[PDB]
């Protein structure tokens, strides 16, 4: 498949939000797909798209002390890359 984005990380962690960042070559993708869901849930995944020029995304509307499974894939004119996944946890108590 297409080469996946690399090194998904998190910063600016709050009780209800997270900044996601990743790496990818310039002009590789026209967009990225971002999927996230509480790690223990199924069938409740939320999907977002961002422009291919982006390397960070501010995720909001989250719950405190909650672990989220986040995956991103790169898309170039329709075809998607391998997924890149991580488990990030918000601050506070569950």
């Amino acid at each position: 498949m297409l080469p996946a984005p690399k090194n998904l990380v998190v910063s600016e962690v709050t009780e209800d939000s997270l900044r996601l960042s990743w790496t990818a070559p310039d002009a590789a993708f026209d967009s990225f797909m971002i999927q996230y869901q509480e790690s223990e849930k199924v069938g409740e995944a939320i999907n977002l798209t961002v422009p291919g020029s982006e390397r960070s995304y501010d995720l909001t509307g989250l719950k405190p002390g909650t672990e989220y499974t986040v995956s991103i894939y790169g898309v170039k004119g329709g075809h998607r890359s391998n997924p890149l996944s991580a488990e990030f946890t918000t601050g506070g108590h569950h």
